[PDB]
């Protein structure tokens, strides 16, 4: 591979269902804060989660979000879905000077 950071292009769940993404860095950012922010703007981003750097799952209302450092990789679940949620969101990495991100689109079907 060569791109630092990588991510599903799309994502969908279902309304009141449960919709999980990853996210896979390169060697390198294992020890980054990992984080999911709302909006396509990386600027007025909404940041929902983020770890400390650890590998410790942190959950934040009906977001949660575990790095996976072995496998370079962290996950961001997103539980009890509303249609409200669909926007463009990033998968973020940073630390002490740096970041990446890549955008991930999320997209919501109802039921009843």
């Amino acid at each position: 591979g060569i791109p630092q950071i990588t991510g599903p292009t799309t994502v969908n769940g279902l309304e009141r269902g449960s919709l999980t993404v990853q996210c896979v860095y390169r060697s390198g950012w294992e020890t980054y804060l990992k984080w999911w922010c709302r909006g396509a703007i990386w600027r007025d981003c909404k940041i929902l989660v983020k770890t400390s750097g650890s590998e410790q799952e942190v959950k934040r209302d009906r977001v949660s979000i575990k790095d996976n450092q072995k496998n370079r990789t962290f996950t961001v679940t997103m539980e009890d879905l509303m249609k409200t949620d669909a926007d463009t969101y990033w998968c973020g990495i940073e630390k002490t000077g740096n970041d990446l991100g890549v955008t991930v689109q999320v997209t919501i079907d109802p039921a009843p």
